[PDB]
This record gives structure tokens, sequence and C-alpha cells, in this order.
């Protein structure tokens, strides 16, 4: 089974966590938990042939800024998170994780992407920002963000309305996958995860990352 390695990045707090439980297993977290690293073993159909999905979840916060490459080695597409009603983490995708990203991988496609789309019309989240004399990141700021740092694609989704989600994962695989034709891909079945929460929509005992001699590695329950 061809295998695929999808390492997603971005500032704390943009939803990375949430955008890999929603897509792998339809389920949305309950309370805020940082991530060190997981792992989300899913697999897909492309054109009826099946294809492992390695993705892995990294913290945004700095105090990992040592530890993160870790889990670059091998990567074959990256996701570059940024959340549309932050401003900050939209700036640190050119400021920080392009740049830390491309530095340790530099023939890596990258896929840029807007999360939290259902907060963009939100009056409150609006209204904060208009105090600060900010607005939500519109397309076309997302999209020449992606120019700036050489995205293959620039994509928008929500992991709570799932809105654009199933997308951003197929033009990873597409990314990837760059002599198929890509033409259908089906929803992941997922197989393990480390994630806790993840772990469970498979039952209805997460798997474990070391580190290992060959980066990281996930032990089976
Ligand atoms: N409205 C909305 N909230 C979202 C969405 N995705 C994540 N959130 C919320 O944003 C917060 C952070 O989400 P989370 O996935 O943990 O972010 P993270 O990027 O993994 N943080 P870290 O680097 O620290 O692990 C949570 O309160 C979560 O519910 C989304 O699509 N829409
Ligand atoms: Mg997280």
């Amino acid at each position: 089974m061809q295998a695929i390695k999808c390492v997603v990045v971005g500032d704390g707090a943009v939803g990375k966590t949430c955008l890999l439980i929603s897509y792998t297993t339809n389920a949305f977290p309950g309370e805020y938990i940082p991530t060190v690293f997981d792992n989300y073993s899913a697999n897909v159909m492309v054109d009826g042939k099946p294809v492992n999905l390695g993705l892995w979840d990294t913290a945004g916060q700095e105090d990992y800024d040592r530890l993160r490459p870790l889990s670059y080695p091998q990567t074959d597409v990256f996701l570059i998170c940024f959340s549309l009603v932050s401003p900050a983490s939209f700036e640190n995708v050119r400021a920080k994780w392009y740049p830390e990203v491309r530095h340790h991988c530099p023939n890596t496609p990258i896929i840029l992407v807007g999360t939290k789309l259902d907060l963009r019309d939100d009056k409150d989240t609006i209204e904060k920002l208009k105090e600060k004399k900010l607005t939500p990141i519109t397309y076309p700021q997302g999209l020449a963000m992606a120019k700036e740092i050489g995205a293959v694609k620039y994509l928008e989704c929500s992991a709570l309305t799932q809105r654009g989600l199933k997308t951003v994962f197929d033009e990873a695989i597409r990314a990837v996958l760059q002599n198929r034709h890509s033409m259908e891909i089906s929803p992941p079945v997922l197989i393990s995860s480390s994630n806790p929460t993840a772990a469970a929509r498979i039952s209805e005992a997460p798997s474990q990352v070391h580190i290992s001699t060959t980066g990281l590695i996930v032990t089976p329950p």
C-alpha cells in the first residue's frame, strides 16, 4: 500500500488538532488540550486503490521549537495552518512556519490552510478584531500569502462544520501523488491514532508516539 506522510504545523490555537480529529473521525473535541506530537494512520481509496495516510500533529508553541522538526524527515506534504480570525497566526505563516519548514525540507510541497472558516462571519469575532483595527483574513489575502510562500494550494475550511475539510486532505493527497489522476478519493478510515479522542472513535487504547533511531514512531496500543 502506497503511503503518504503529512505533517501539520502552525501557531498554537489555530485548530490543527480539530482539523485532524474532524477529518479522520467526524468528531470535534470538547476541551482544548495542547499537542506535543500525535499520529493518525488512516486509509483512503484513490480511484479504487488503497493509500495509507500517516498524519502528524505538532505543537504550535515556541517551547517545542527544538523538538518539532523531529517530525519532518520523510514528509511528503506539509499543511501550514493559520486561523482566518487570527491575523497574528497569518503573519506567522511567513515569519515562522514557511522558513522553518523550508529550511528543513527544501523541496516538500506546502498547502496553506486557513482554519475556522465558520468564524469569519461571526459578529462577536468581527467586532473584537475591529476594536484592534483588524479584520478576518479574506480569501484573496490567504491566496496572496500562499503565493508568497510558494504553496501549491491555498484552501479554507472549518473543522466544526466540515466545509472545505475533505478538500484539504484530498488536495494534500493530490499534491503528493503527482503521477495519479486522483479523480475520486474516498473518505478516510482511521486505523490507529495516538490521540485519545480519535482512538476512542475507531472503537466507537491510543497508540503511543516514541522517539526512535529513525525519527518518530508509533507503538500499537
Ligand atoms: N469555531 C471553530 N473553532 C475551532 C475550529 N477548529 C478548532 N477550533 C477551536 O480552536 C481551539 C484550538 O483548537 P485546536 O485544534 O486544539 O488547536 P491547535 O492548533 O491544535 N493548538 P496546539 O499547537 O497548542 O496543539 C479550540 O477551542 C477548538 O475548539 C473550527 O473549525 N471552528
Ligand atoms: Mg493541537
